[PDB]
């Protein structure tokens, strides 16, 4: 089953925060319409922030988030919560290796903003 893929009210911005928890250097991007708008990079086991962001969701508000790892994909699990029907939360978790905790990578997409 697909994961990564949130489709976001259009034209409207977004806020898109990635954590690292691994020894490999995470490079997660972010795709609005299949274009590539944000990419983040860092190395941290402790849930350093290695990218925060302010996007829009574009005319098509379709956001991909992907990881991975010096060129390996990582595996993603992730889902959208949405509260008292106003606040959203696309989550992404993220497994570049064995351990299968799937926080190598955590993103959080969260809107509306402002
Ligand atoms: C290799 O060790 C795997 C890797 O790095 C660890 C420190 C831990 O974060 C594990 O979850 C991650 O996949
Ligand atoms: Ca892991
Ligand atoms: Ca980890």
């Amino acid at each position: 089953a697909t994961q990564g893929v949130f489709t976001l009210p259009a034209n409207t911005r977004f806020g898109v925060t990635a954590f690292a928890n691994s020894s490999g250097t995470q490079t997660v991007n972010v795709l609005v319409n299949n274009e590539t708008a944000a990419t983040f990079s860092g190395q941290s086991t402790n849930n350093a922030v290695i990218g925060t962001q302010v996007l829009n969701s574009g005319s098509s508000g379709k956001v991909q988030v992907q990881v991975s790892v010096n060129g390996r994909p990582s595996d993603l699990v992730s889902a959208q919560v949405i509260l008292t029907n106003e606040l959203n939360f696309a989550l992404v978790g993220s497994e570049d290796g064995t351990d299968n905790d799937y926080n190598d990578a955590v993103v959080v997409i969260n809107w509306p903003l402002g």
